[PDB]
């Protein structure tokens, strides 16, 4: 076990190993910036907010950290630590969690570059590989939006902030809800990983244009945005939607064709707008998936099927567990133990 030392840094007493020096808040918890002295590389260190205060949160917390375990891949926010000061089971109460620090975001980039095609080209494929990985592991992130995507000088990508919100995060002229699926902004159906793949062609067409592609104001000029675009359901999605309510609504618009995409993504690469057409398709069934995608002439300067791996499988039968607070933070005291660092 290292030797720890305390600090109170902006009101919380921070305790963690001598090997991680210089710590420096920066932001479900606080997180400072630190030196790790063993690796030599910058790191975020996030002390958990009361972890284990209502079987939701502890559930929680041990949703995170099995989930954080699991992810090893090179476009995938990886563990490189975990650990408590807690020398026993009947003291833990504090979890920290260690990860490499991330300067920018796609947004600092999106926002403030200029970008070729041949960099949207390599953007989307860096997140595409990563969804591959995640979602052979059965793993939805469901939060997929450019300030969860870290992007360096190198324009090298790596996907964080994992869905793990509340009604009012989600109301109004919000960026929180613009990049999601309208079956789950709208609650239509049980969804399921094609979630994601809306997400990126939101991604995509912004990274093409410069601008939002459906910056609603509210759930109702979000969905009218996008039927615009993709066209009103017909009745063969009508039948998969499951509250009569939203299914009655829907049948309440006007009837709309899909649009003309050459004409919406003007001058863009004609591969791009083919990829969108495949990616921002209403009925999820019908939607490419990211393993399909990698194989998408619009990556072929990239695509390396020897060089794209999926995941080894994550058991997430805890999710259906009824289980006491100290049973989840048990098992949560048993994940930070066992942890084993990377190479
Ligand atoms: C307005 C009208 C629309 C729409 C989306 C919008 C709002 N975003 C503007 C465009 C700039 C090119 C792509 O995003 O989808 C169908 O009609
Ligand atoms: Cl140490
Ligand atoms: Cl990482
Ligand atoms: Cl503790
Ligand atoms: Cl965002
Ligand atoms: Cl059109
Ligand atoms: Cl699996
Ligand atoms: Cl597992
Ligand atoms: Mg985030």
């Amino acid at each position: 076990r290292p030797t720890f030392y305390r600090q109170e840094l902006n009101k919380t007493i921070w305790e963690v190993p001598e090997r991680y020096q210089n710590l420096s808040p920066v932001g479900y918890g606080s997180v400072c910036a630190a030196f790790d002295t063993k690796t030599g590389h910058r790191v975020a260190v996030k002390k958990l907010s009361r972890p284990f205060q209502s079987i939701i949160h502890a559930k929680r917390t041990y949703r995170e950290l099995r989930l954080l375990k699991h992810m090893k891949h090179e476009n995938v926010i990886g563990l490189l630590d975990v650990f408590t000061p807690a020398r026993s089971l009947e003291e833990f109460n504090d979890v920290y969690l260690v990860t490499h620090l991330m300067g920018a975001d796609l947004n600092n980039i999106v926002k403030c570059q200029k970008l070729t095609d041949d960099h949207v080209q390599f953007l989307i494929y860096q997140i595409l590989r990563g969804l591959k990985y995640i979602h052979s592991a059965d793993i939805i992130h469901r939060d997929l939006k450019p300030s969860n995507l870290a992007v360096n000088e190198d324009c090298e990508l790596k996907i964080l902030d994992f869905g793990l919100h509340t009604d009012d995060e989600m109301t109004g002229y919000v960026a929180t809800r613009w990049y999601r699926a309208p079956e789950i902004m709208l609650n239509w159906m049980h969804y399921n990983q094609t979630v994601d793949i809306w997400s990126v062609g939101c991604i995509m067409a912004e990274l093409l244009t410069g601008r939002t592609l459906f910056p609603g104001t509210d759930h109702i000029d979000q969905l009218k945005l996008i039927l615009r675009l993709v066209g009103t359901p017909g009745a063969e999605l009508l039948k998969k939607i499951s509250s009569e309510s939203a299914r009655n609504y829907i049948q309440s618009l006007a009837q709309m064709p899909k649009m003309n995409f050459a004409n919406v993504f003007i001058g863009a690469n004609p591969l791009a707008v083919d990829l969108l057409e495949k990616m921002l398709v209403l009925d999820s069934d019908k939607r490419i998936t990211a393993a399909q995608a990698l194989a998408h002439a619009y990556f072929a300067q990239y695509h390396d099927p020897d060089d794209e791996p999926v995941a080894d499988p994550y058991d997430q039968s805890f999710e259906s567990r009824d289980l006491l607070i100290d049973e989840w933070k048990s098992l949560t005291y048993d994940e930070v133990i066992s942890f084993v660092p990377p190479p």
